[PDB]
């Protein structure tokens, strides 16, 4: 079982980042080959895609961040954490470098860097990695919740996240999704929010819903 | 249980303020930033997100016109509405001025203003209010519509508002919504629209489901 | 009970078509307002809307073609036929002057009217307009389908001809939302069009989908 | 019962390529007529309405790649599979000729071919049809997936192909949708790479779901 969702997660991992920072890379060396919208669409679309592939196997996390707010408010198991984060770090880093192989020559691989004070950065990606991981405690494990729709929902606030944030921070909510882009790029600026700053909103979104179900 | 739904209320309305107006401040500052399409789906989408997160806690109203109609049409008790009220407009300033620091040096904080003749926004935002509080009591309040997708339906109602009402009146519906960026970009430009439009909206898109939802209706 | 029906064609036609013919007059009149794909987004979810609003209490036909491809495939009943096409012209004629009060000085109301050789309008609203009927047909009337995903599918369908046909026809499928905003614009140009193809396409489309159900 | 499905996938794939190619085609004479976000959209969605309207009939397959993973991995039988074929490839020609005759001037009929290096098209069509492949097997096959909104979840992979795999591929994942456009346009740049690499993303898809959606995998 835990082979199962190492796979899965690798595999859902891989294809958020490769599609995800894939639309972002084209689109920020070329508008005319892939729109700003478009990027943001395909970024919300390719986290609904994985969530009905696979939410039902490993509950489609792709995210170390969220993995991380399921186990402390105690709907994971905390053994499985460092395995699920061994997955979405393999399979964004592998995905990210594969891109700087077919989207040569484009070398900004997708990054997310801040526009502006980091300080902005931090704040925005804490509040729109809150608003995901709340709606995401409620539709993952409250069964008063609609969890068929589960998939839509979380893709629509990751599609919220790139349209807003992705003017700012450029809208991560994800250390993974962050990490691997930047090391196909060379390029860390402000690194660091895109593990606090998803961390806090994952944990505050999560205890926010807890207080409220 | 209401300081529960109180708790809901003010983050659902901080967050669909805080995207909406957010979004729709940096388009209007730079659309290379955030496009007109973009900051409408970005408005549509977030209320997608809070339905499906709090419908089942609060009902996820985030909207005083729409807790207004909800009240008069007899299905959430008049108690709780000045403390729903209170969430909401809470939620909305704070939501507005946390964007007053972060989109700085954006100054127009994502305004519903009247593009225009005045009575052009009022007519159009009490169409296009009456719109989602039609929907809105169908998915909210009838067994036989289809409860599950409540969040789409509505959703979708408020992205329309926001492609073709934008152009008018903004596309607002929401008096918080309206006022909490008002407040942090002081603008106020034909405020009074924005909370005379919803209201008759909302009273008006109830009544007329009311009127159609029972083949011999009561009064 | 018809009363009610009637009620609720009369408005959630004219939602259609307010939001419709408003959203395309804007954005004819100037992109910058009103984006190209935004209003075919806002005609798709229009639809969607009004399919969860009334789809339990008339039906959302929002549309004399669909009804009477409903008729004629014994889903709906004859005797009700006239009133729904009462109600949907007089909500879209109501929708399409109340737009012409708000959205002046722009004048074309979102009207649909053929790009090009003539011909190609009647093909293609023939063809846009099966598909929507026939995915109709199944959410609408076939228990094997996913009923509850009814507004979505006919939405989808609604925005892809908005999308593509809205470059050769104004993609209209619907004569009722064709001729309200003509009769406000006081611009015909091929209006023929928007009722044969659309019947034709109703029509056929309901025929095919007969053939495969189970 | 063979004959109706068959008629369910010509009709579905006829659709599929007359909208998507459609689009594409006018986008890409002119963005000013269809945008090229536009034509995407309207290719992820013709395939969500196809599923809604015949993937309790025929599968809603309009791909032969598609239905040749279902019978690899015992889902579909092997002795309808050239009826399939037939229906799709007679659907997707019937429909590019339409196509080249209602969007005349248009000549290049919504064709997909490499930008770039034809390695490229290559690698990413095989990536971006593993993934349409990946969730259509679960939410096609696996009792635990939500069947209902197998369109939107198919549709969805669909349309990021479009968005993205089209600025590199013109994103197919299906040979038939390619082979249509290309012969009505005289048009077979890369043509090979449109059959081998669905196939690739289909078979390898649907093992990796394979491997995945049992603890204990037979074999
Ligand atoms: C015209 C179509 C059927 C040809 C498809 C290409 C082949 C790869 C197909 C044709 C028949 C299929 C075989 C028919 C049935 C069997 C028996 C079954 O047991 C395992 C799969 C297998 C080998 C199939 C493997 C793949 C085959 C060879
Ligand atoms: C109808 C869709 O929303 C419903 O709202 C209910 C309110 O309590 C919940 O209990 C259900 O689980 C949820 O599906
Ligand atoms: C919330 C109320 C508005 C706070 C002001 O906002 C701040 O203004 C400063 C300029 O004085 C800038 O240097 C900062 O970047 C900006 O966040
Ligand atoms: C991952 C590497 C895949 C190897 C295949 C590379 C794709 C080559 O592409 C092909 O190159 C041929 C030249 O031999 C040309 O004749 C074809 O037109 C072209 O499509
Ligand atoms: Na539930
Ligand atoms: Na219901
Ligand atoms: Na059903
Ligand atoms: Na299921």
């Amino acid at each position: 079982a835990l082979l199962k969702r190492v796979v899965s997660e690798v595999v859902a991992t891989f294809l958020l980042v490769f599609m995800t920072a894939g639309a972002a890379g084209i689109s920020g060396s070329d508008l005319s080959r892939i729109s700003q919208l478009g990027q943001s669409i395909a970024g919300g679309l390719i986290v609904v895609v994985m969530i009905y592939a696979v939410g039902h196997i490993s509950g489609a996390h792709m995210n170390p961040a969220v993995t991380l707010a399921f186990a402390v408010f105690r709907h994971f198991p905390w053994i499985q954490v460092p395995f699920y984060w061994a997955a979405q770090f393999t399979g964004a880093i592998a995905a990210s470098f594969v891109l700087k192989a077919v989207i040569h020559p484009v070398d900004v691989i997708g990054t997310t860097t801040p526009v502006g004070p980091h300080w902005h950065s931090l704040v925005v990606e804490v509040i729109v990695t809150f608003n995901m991981m709340f709606v995401t405690l409620a539709v993952a494990t409250d069964t008063r919740a609609v969890g068929e729709l589960a998939g839509l929902a979380v893709g629509s606030a990751v599609c919220i996240t790139s349209i807003f944030a992705g003017a700012i921070s450029g809208g991560s909510m994800n250390p993974a999704r962050t990490l691997g882009p930047a090391l196909a790029s060379n390029r860390f600026d402000g690194l660091w929010i895109y593990f606090l700053g998803p961390v806090m909103g994952t944990l505050s979104g999560a205890w926010v819903y807890t207080f409220i179900r």
